[PDB]
């Protein structure tokens, strides 16, 4: 076999909880803040 994708450009630093990406990891920061604050419960039925 062949293979060996890693490696190629840069690595960025994107969002864990939309999935928005970025080339900075501060950059980041200032975004994922949006997400920062109260959740749902999580069963809500309807
Ligand atoms: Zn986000």
């Amino acid at each position: 076999g062949s293979s060996g994708s890693s490696g190629t450009g840069e690595r960025h630093y994107e969002c864990s909880e939309c999935g928005k990406a970025f080339i900075q990891k501060s950059t980041l920061s200032m975004h994922q803040r949006i997400h920062r604050g109260e959740k749902p419960s999580g069963p809500s039925s309807g």
